[PDB]
């Protein structure tokens, strides 16, 4: 316990309520990426998130969400760092759940985690979506 604003910011954004990730929440935590600090906090924060058990599965998804929003508009670091850590990502193109009314939920972090991935190997793509998106890298 004992949280700085950037780790309540990552937590409220990813947290339990709905799979939905606020725009608001997405562009604080792009800004603050190219913060030191906060990176950090963000990353591992992030990284918590992905390795969470299926019942909890939108805090996979939004931690998905909230890193695409990342390679695409924050620091470049935020690239490194799904570089180095792919592996959960890769899992989770995988993942599986169906929830208590029988709907298949986990189809929402297979398509998130294929989006990731499937930027992460367009390096055309993702270069020039950053070029667009930050001014100037």
């Amino acid at each position: 316990m004992g949280s700085s604003s950037t780790q309540v910011l990552v937590r409220n954004a990813t947290s339990n309520d709905n799979h939905q990730v606020s725009k608001d929440s997405l562009i604080e935590l792009a800004e603050k990426s190219y913060d030191s600090a906060d990176f950090f906090e963000i990353m591992d924060m992030l990284d918590k998130r992905l390795n969470d058990k299926g019942k909890y599965w939108r805090h996979i998804a939004k931690a998905l969400t909230v890193i695409d929003y990342l390679i695409r508009f924050g620091s470049e670091n935020c690239v490194l760092w799904c570089r180095e850590n792919l592996y959960i990502i890769k899992t989770l193109k995988e993942f599986r759940h169906e929830d208590d009314e029988g709907i298949d939920q986990g189809q929402i972090v297979r398509v998130k985690a294929k989006e990731l991935t499937a930027l992460l190997s367009d390096d055309e793509r993702l270069n020039e979506e950053r070029n667009m998106n930050i001014k100037g890298r």
